[PDB]
């Protein structure tokens, strides 16, 4: 009864005969399955976890310059030296500058100058390849079981949590007093992992086309990289700057968090928060259910009368949810319910909790139905204060 | 003779007969100024300061997000509200979520809420006017002295500073010995200061147009501010998202720094460094000689002879530098100089360094001169063991 309030909810029946059904779920999705003498489930996808992916490349996006160096050359002296030229942590460029007499030289032109800084990144993003073949996914399964507290309850602790590896065979679940079910999932397609590449900044993430990835004008190391420290292409977050021949500058270009932020923005959007999930494709399992079965079809319909515990309401689907107890002694009994048309004399709608029952005298039923739209009547019990509840739908 | 290296260097004479000569000055550059009977003139631009200008608009382009609350009600039950929503510090934004029993609420629907975090800038660039009328310059003026140690000699401590303001009437420079000069200078463009601004980023600065600058799409607070915490359009920095109806998110939208050091690409740029000015426009100088007058004009031509203490060295400009030492006793005296042609028949080239004149017996002195393109001799000193450099130039 986990679906009962969420919008983005499908209702979801089997090929008459057959105890399998096939069902999609993604993330902020819920699904209810009903089936032909077998118990109605609430099915929500709670979790995707791509287990340890290969990092294809890493990017800096934030950089710091220190410890700068310089070396120089009088005219026709040939080129200036460091060795920081050799140390994969620099950034150098060479250039030239105006020397003579009043700095250093016996000659008047251009003397060599080569100026080196160090690079340390402060901020980076990984690009990631993730594989359909290992994308670990937790499913909630919460039977209709009417139970006082079940309608809408996110706590988990109604349904039974299983995790599911798409090419891993079938996974088998027991559902507690209703049998077991059993889900074949479906890994291929919602899009193709091979030229898409997962994009992590912090707790943000993308999905993005590898050709786009690659081409980031941004410093970067290979995905295989350790160290963290021997970026290539360091100039591209850097700036050389001799504009009147006196000297030579650098500095740094600034984080380019933003502007990454900025052009993902058609991108498609896995998760801003940590645990915050957004998209994640499409799961698509198929349900057996000829190891699964009603609870409790040895009772009998109760004899005694219902009190309305919480009043009718409707949901964003023109189904509606009632909150009944007991107060028969019949214990252990099959509460008697349905809708009548106007004048009590033909059935028109269908249960959503089917075989509602009580379990203890004090412990109020949730049922959810769906009634035909325009007028109908909720007949819940037995003759002797017999419940006849008017409603109307859409 | 500071000027003598510097590569962009220029050399000025005025209309003859007149006393007054025009010239224009650029960070980077240098300029040699001439005039019948008057001392040789090195002049360049140190500095421009822009004194306190107004702060048209400040805007933040790093944040971050704090203090997240919230309000909701039920369907039905009008808006949420949160005292935060008044709190100018705060952004919120006011959406649905779904509700119903397993959330609260007695009604299956939708339901307001709305959400509000705290948001505090953590860096910020601002948008300055400049206004031609208040820019102050510092000029060196460094006269052709020959002194020992003035070639291209960049300490200033071979020229005077002056502090000049655009419109602030005419300027006054003693230089010791020579007399006093006048400068009266000119803002008057390179660029209109009323439809540009001056951006500054820390120890960046651009100059750029008003239209593009006051259209950036930061949050922003009026040049008058000083709270420097109710920023005006916080909602661009920041984003709310309610994907699934279930709850609402905002997180902040990562620094913008370098998507404007990229979009400030072609831009002009004014410094990149804390004291490395790059560009400011071309300041114009009306310079008026009339008070002043050669040094030692009452001496008579040395007669003792000279030595070769360095070498006669090319600039980058064609002329010719060397550094004579007196062997004379004549003290205080005038040094016989001149270019001739081949067969020493006919004069030349003309000296830049004017009235080259020893001072002290053991002070050696630099003259810079100008030979014809071709061959030339350089005569020094008078007959006996005089000096015959030959010379070929360009
Ligand atoms: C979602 O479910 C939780 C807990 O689920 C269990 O609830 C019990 C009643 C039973 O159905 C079991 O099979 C479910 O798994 C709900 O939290 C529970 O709330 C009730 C009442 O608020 C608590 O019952 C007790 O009531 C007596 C009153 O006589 C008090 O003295 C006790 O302190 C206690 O409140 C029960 O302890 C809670 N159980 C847990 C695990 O916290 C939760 O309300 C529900 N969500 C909604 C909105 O329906
Ligand atoms: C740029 O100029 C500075 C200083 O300018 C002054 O230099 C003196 C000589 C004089 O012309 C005055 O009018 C100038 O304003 C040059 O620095 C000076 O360097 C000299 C020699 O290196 C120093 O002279 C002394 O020499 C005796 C040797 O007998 C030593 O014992 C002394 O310690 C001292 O070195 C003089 O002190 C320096 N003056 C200053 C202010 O530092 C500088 O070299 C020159 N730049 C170039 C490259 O030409
Ligand atoms: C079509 C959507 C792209 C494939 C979705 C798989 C990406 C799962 O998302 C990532 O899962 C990690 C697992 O530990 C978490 O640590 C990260 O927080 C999360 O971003
Ligand atoms: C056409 C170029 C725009 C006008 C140039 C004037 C800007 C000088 O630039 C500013 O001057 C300030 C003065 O204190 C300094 O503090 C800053 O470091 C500097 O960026
Ligand atoms: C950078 O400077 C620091 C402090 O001056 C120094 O300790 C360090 O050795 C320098 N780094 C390198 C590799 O040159
Ligand atoms: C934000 O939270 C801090 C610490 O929890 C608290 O001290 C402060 O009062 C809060 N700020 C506001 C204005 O709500």
């Amino acid at each position: 009864m986990r679906c009962i309030g969420i919008s983005n909810r499908d209702f979801v029946e089997g090929v008459s005969g057959g105890s399998w059904v096939d069902i999609v779920l993604e993330h902020g999705s819920c699904v209810t399955t009903m089936a032909k003498n077998k118990p109605t489930l609430d099915f929500e996808l709670i979790k995707t976890e791509a287990k340890q992916p290969a990092t294809l490349r890493k990017y800096c996006i934030e950089a710091k310059l220190t410890n700068t160096t310089t070396e120089s050359r009088c005219p026709t002296q040939g080129e200036p030296t460091l060795n920081e030229e050799q140390d994969k942590r620099f950034v150098c460029k060479h250039s030239m500058v105006d020397r003579g007499w009043g700095n250093g030289c016996g000659l008047f032109g251009k003397g060599g100058i080569v100026t080196c800084a160090m690079f340390t990144c402060k901020k980076n993003m990984e690009g990631k390849i993730v594989q359909p073949e290992n994308l670990e996914y937790t499913v909630v399964i919460t039977p209709h079981s009417g139970e006082e507290h079940a309608v809408g309850n996110d706590t988990g602790k109604h349904g039974k949590e299983v995790k599911i590896t798409p090419q891993s065979s079938i996974t088998e679940a027991e559902l507690t007093g209703y049998g077991t079910v059993t889900m074949e999932c479906s890994p291929r397609t919602g899009l193709d992992f091979n030229e898409m590449v997962l994009l992590q900044m912090k707790d943000k993430a993308w999905l993005v086309h590898r050709q786009w990835f690659l081409d980031l004008p941004l410093p970067w190391l290979p995905g295989a990289d350790t160290q963290g420290s021997n970026w290539i292409q360091k100039e591209t977050l850097v700036t050389f700057k001799n504009p009147h021949a006196k000297k030579q500058d650098v500095v740094v270009l600034g984080s380019q968090e933003g502007a990454m932020h900025t052009a993902l923005t058609g991108a498609t959007e896995i998760q801003m928060s940590s645990g915050n999930l957004l998209f994640t494709g499409h799961l698509k399992c198929r349900l057996r259910m000829d190891k699964l079965q009603l609870k409790g079809m040895s009772y009998s319909m109760c004899t005694g009368k219902f009190k309305v515990v919480k009043e009718i309401a409707e949901t964003q689907h023109g189904t509606i949810v009632i909150r009944v107890q007991y107060e028969g002694d019949g214990s252990p009994c099959k509460i008697p319910f349905e809708i009548m048309d106007l004048e009590k004399r033909h059935v028109l709608g269908r249960l959503i909790t089917v075989n509602p029952i009580v379990t203890e005298k004090d412990s109020p039923v949730n049922i959810e139905a769906e009634p035909p739209f325009g007028d109908s009547y909720i007949i819940i019990g037995v003759e002797p204060g017999q419940l006849k509840l008017n409603w109307f739908k859409k």
